[PDB]
Order: structure tokens, then C-alpha cells, then sequence
């Protein structure tokens, strides 16, 4: 049981210029939706009764998606296109949003400090999702739901990656539990050379995190500029004997943060879309037979 | 010879909902690069000195797009992504941008009706591009411009497509000229069943108009709702004895209308561009083998 969730959605994403001077990388479409509400989509599902949307003055329009839109609504009702009605009526019936205005990009942890004031005394636990990650299917929150209800504390999540390939994530160091996709977390490793990792579990983009870490943000050694370590707050909670799990996913996921990720992730879906499909796999079956 | 070139984006994209409840269709990202980037370089690249888009006020921010962005332009310089500030240099130095606001979206006609009060005393031809069509790989104006030169009158574009696949367009009734190429134009079909048309040759959003459509455009019969169709229009010039030719376009095409059709762009480009190209052929090979 959390029934807030808080999306850091608060980057530039220089890796999508130009195209982000103009746009929020998290309002661009995946085939037609938005990747902000494939997040809250997800965020529902697992039980969010509320969504936290951390972003920049300059990126205010991601949660402005999420209020009613009479007049749309109407004109497209008039020209019967009950359809594409349904579809603008989801995202501001998924649950109800809040902004947390993050002043500057001092990343992930102080990211999630700034929800801190959007929380009540309700928010014993909260989820994090970052919207550069999907993850699939949808349910990876509920599987960390369940270890938090046994175990207490803080639960992470993990994608299993061969050593070789993992040099780019955070991984962590690890023991067994009772259950094999369920491990304990005694650290983690920013960037561990092949050599040196301490597992194949790479820190993935969900959380469901003990109210505690906001103290542990605060008591932790900010950085050059004000930046906060989430991963120093983790470990704060660790060394003070916090329970920290994680959950390893099993299933797909596809990764938002460039455009060549997010083009599999659209491909990936409009071929399973029968508008699109059966049109864009045959044209796709003939373009990549020839250069 | 033009100068001035139209772009009539004051619809809304339906076809993109949800997303286009809060992001103009035409900033939209092909890859990374907002398709109204993709034709003002067209349109630059055929001559033009000055960009007229037609807009709603709802749709504005298209705007902003073509404007410097001093704060962004100088944190890229301070971190040294000389790469990425030329990105965002390259659309605000294509050209002069100018806005002309469509209050209600009653059609291309008098979406171009709407650009009149842009035009100086030298627009004695202008170029309209529909941003929802793609014409590669160089356009297609230079060559209309050349017809223009020889015959006088307007220059309309079509893609040359077979009976069976073409009822979804205007097709036009034409005589052959010198030039396989450049046909004359009788009249236009509006989708015609594939055992009813004139032709293979099915209208294209480019058109080389002169200065006297926006006569015909005060003197055709409104619509129902006030909609005038530029069809109507060119015809009553062809029928006062306009020229009005047509120039096949023999090359590739993308549609940027529906999502599918974005999508096929978006793949076509990346596959092109080394960054992407080899990983996500494989990508490919694998995915549309499997549904
Ligand atoms: O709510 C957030 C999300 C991210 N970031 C920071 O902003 C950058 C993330 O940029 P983004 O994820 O948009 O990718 P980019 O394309 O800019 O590299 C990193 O420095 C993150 O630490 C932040 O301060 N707040
Ligand atoms: O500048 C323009 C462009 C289009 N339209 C009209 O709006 C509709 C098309 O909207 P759009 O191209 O955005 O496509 P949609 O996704 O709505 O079908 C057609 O009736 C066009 O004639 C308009 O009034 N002004
Ligand atoms: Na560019």
C-alpha cells in the first residue's frame, strides 16, 4: 500500500534536440500517447491514487496534460469521434496530479526532495518511476509491494544483465532471500568494470521508498552545485539498518532517454496495434530488405 | 520566381490524440528533428526567403520554434556540445518566420486566404507546403518553378500512384506535355473508385500558386460552414484560362498525417543515419518476424 507517486520528470533531454528546445521529452508521443501517461498508466495500475510530477519552471505543460479539456471534448463529441474522445479522457481520470516545481537540475535525489511538501501523513511508503524507463508488463510495483508488506523498508528494482554489458548501470551487491527474484541489497556500484561487479543486478528506474528517505536526503553530504546522491541516501538507510530489498524484473523494457530507444519502443507497440500494424510490418518486412 | 512559401498548420491532429491535445502536431519529432524543421529546410532549399504558417492560436508555440534561444544556445557552448548547439542554430537561421492566424479550421483554401496580408508587392508567386508531406530527397519546387518559368500560370504537385490504391485522393484529369513529367491540368477527382479515375496522379500538398488565387478564392460559393477547398479555387482559374500544370514526382514520399505513416519516416531516416542504422536493422529483422 503507497497511494502517492512521484515522477521526476524534470531534464532537459539534450539527447532529443532539437525537438526538446520546443517540447518536454516527457510529452513526446510513443505511436500516439505521450510517455508521461504510459508512467501514470502504470502508476495506477499498482494502486497510485496520486502522482507527483517533479519538473522545471519552463516544463509546466507536462501537468497541465492532465486537466480536463471541455472544449476538445465537446467539439469532438459533436463530430461523433467517441474514439478519440475516450483517449484525451484518460490521462485526467487515471488519478489525481500535483506539480512540484524542481528550481534546478540537481538531479535525482534532490528531485525527489522537492515532492516532499506534496506528501501527507498518509505517505508512509511512496513509488518513484522514472519516465525514461518502461517496464513491462506493467506490475513490477506490485511485486516490490508485496516484499515491502514482508519485509519492511525500502525496495528497489533490478533488470539482469551479463557482467560484460553492465558497465554503464548502478549495481548492486546482493544476497539470496527465500524468494529467487527477491534479493537483499547491502550496497551499490556506480559503473563497475566487468571485473569488479558486484552482481548482474543493474539498478533500474522504480522504487517504492520508506517516508525515511527523505530524512536520509537531508542528513546525507550534498554536492558541488546541491546535488543529492539518492544512491548515498539508500546507503545511509543501509548502514543504519534499514531494510533495503530488490526486485529483479523478468520481463521487457524499453528505455526513453534517446531517440533510437524510443523508436523501438514505438515500432514495439504500433506493431501490436491492428490500425498500425499489418500496414507499417508489411512496409517494414519490404524497407529492410534493401538499404 | 517565389520568394514567400505557406505552410497551412492550423489543423488539429486528430489522428495524434491524445498527444496532440497538448503539442502541435507539426512540432512532432521525426527522429529527433520536429517535422516543421524538415519543411522549412524543403522550403529553403527551393528558394525561399520567408516562411508564412498558418496557424490556430492554440497552436502558436510553432512559433516560438524559429526563435534563438540565448540561455540554451550558451549552456550547450559551456559544456562544449558543438554538435548539439548547431542543432538548435540551424531552424531560427533557415529563413525569416513570419504567423498568420486561422481563428477556425475552415479548410486549406481559406487557410491560404489567410496568409494574403503577409504578401509584399514582389509575391507574385507563392509556394504553398502542406506539412503533412514529405518529398524527397530534394523536393520538388525547383522543378515546379521551371514549369512556371516556361508556361506561366500555377504549378500543382501529384505522386504517381496505382488505380487501386489511389480512391483515398484527388486524382487529376491531365494531357500529356514535351516532358514526361509535367502533365496539364484539366480538372481534379475527388476519390474516385479505382475504376473511375482520370489518372494515376494523385494530388500532393505542394502547390506553386500565382497571386490571382486569392481572387478565386473570394469568388468561389463558401461551404456549408464557410469551408473553402483550394480545388474549387483552381478550378475556376482553370476554367477563366489559368495554365495550370502538374509535376509528377517520381522519388519517395512520406506522410506524416497518422501515426503509422510517422512512423515509416521516422524508420526510413534512422535506418540512413549511421547512429542507428546496422543495431536497429537487426532490431528489425528480428521484430516484424514476430508478432
Ligand atoms: O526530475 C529530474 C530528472 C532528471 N534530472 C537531472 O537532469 C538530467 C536528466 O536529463 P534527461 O533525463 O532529460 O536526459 P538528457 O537528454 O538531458 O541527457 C540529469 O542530470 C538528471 O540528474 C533532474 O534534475 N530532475
Ligand atoms: O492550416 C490548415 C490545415 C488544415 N485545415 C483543415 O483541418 C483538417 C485537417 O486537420 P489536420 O491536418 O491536422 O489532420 P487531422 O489529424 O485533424 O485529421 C482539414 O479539414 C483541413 O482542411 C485547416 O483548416 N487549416
Ligand atoms: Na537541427
Amino acid at each position: 500500500t503507497f497511494t502517492t507517486a512521484i515522477v521526476p520528470a524534470a531534464g532537459l533531454g539534450t539527447r532529443f534536440l532539437p525537438t526538446t528546445k520546443s517540447v518536454p521529452k516527457e510529452l513526446l508521443p510513443v505511436v500516439d500517447t505521450p510517455a508521461i501517461e504510459l508512467v501514470a498508466d502504470e502508476a495506477r495500475q499498482a494502486g497510485a491514487e496520486r502522482l507527483v510530477i517533479v519538473t522545471s519552471p519552463a516544463k509546466q505543460s507536462i501537468a497541465a496534460y492532465f486537466r480536463p479539456a471541455p472544449e476538445l471534448e465537446r467539439s469532438l463529441e459533436e463530430k461523433g469521434k467517441t474514439g478519440q474522445l475516450a483517449k484525451i479522457r484518460r490521462a485526467p481520470e487515471l488519478l489525481e496530479v500535483e506539480v512540484a516545481i524542481q528550481e534546478q537540475a540537481l538531479g535525482l535525489g534532490h528531485a525527489v526532495a522537492c515532492a516532499e511538501p506534496n506528501l501527507g501523513p498518509e505517505d508512509d511508503v511512496v513509488a518513484v518511476l522514472l519516465p525514461d524507463d518502461l517496464v513491462l508488463p506493467h506490475g513490477i510495483l506490485e511485486r516490490m509491494a508485496k516484499v515491502r508488506a514482508e519485509h519492511g523498508g525500502s525496495v528497489l528494482c533490478a533488470f539482469d544483465i551479463p557482467k560484460e554489458e553492465i558497465s554503464a548501470y548502478g549495481v548492486f551487491d546482493v544476497s539470496d532471500t527465500d524468494d529467487a527474484d527477491v534479493k537483499r541489497v547491502h550496497g551499490m556500484v556506480e559503473k563497475p568494470p566487468a571485473e569488479q561487479a558486484p552482481s548482474t543486478f543493474a539498478a533500474a528506474g522504480r522504487y517504492l521508498l520508506d517516508r525515511a528517505i527523505f530524512d536520509a536526503l537531508r542528513r546525507i553530504e550534498p554536492g558541488a552545485g546541491g546535488e543529492l546522491q539518492l544512491t548515498d541516501a539508500v546507503a545511509l538507510l543501509i548502514q543504519e539498518g534499514h531494510p533495503v530489498h530488490v526486485v529483479v524484473h523478468r520481463g521487457d523494457r524499453h528505455d526513453l532517454g534517446n531517440p533510437g530507444g524510443f523508436l523501438r519502443a514505438a515500432v514495439d507497440f504500433a506493431l501490436q496495434d491492428p490500425d498500425y500494424g499489418p500496414e507499417l510490418r508489411a512496409w517494414l518486412t519490404d524497407r529492410i530488405a534493401r538499404p
